[PDB]
């Protein structure tokens, strides 16, 4: 199955960016099968905020936040096969932008 525990990223984070804030587990994975994350703050806008290594799992922001802006983002996690077909999935990634 998947993992993906909730993430709270503080507003205003200093440089450098891209930052690893967490990452998503299988473990009972399959090869070479790969995790893909999507949803408002990656591939819909605003778009490119978070990133995902499709390999590791691991879950990147890619610059400083403003919790007045958006104070929480809500993705989904997939695992996918070599052609991108969805294995297991959706899940939710909660990623809250805290004070
Ligand atoms: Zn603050």
């Amino acid at each position: 199955s998947i993992v993906a525990p909730s993430i709270s990223i503080p507003e205003n984070q200093r440089i450098p960016f891209p930052k690893i804030v967490g990452r998503v587990v299988v473990s009972d994975r399959i090869p070479g099968s790969k995790i893909k994350l999507y949803g408002k703050g990656v591939d819909q806008e605003p778009k490119g905020i978070f990133k995902i290594n499709e390999n590791s799992g691991e879950v990147s922001v890619t610059k400083a936040l403003d919790r007045e802006a958006i104070p929480s983002y809500q993705l989904q996690v997939e695992t996918t096969d070599e052609n991108g077909k969805t294995i297991e999935g959706p899940v939710d990634l909660e990623i809250l932008v805290i004070d």
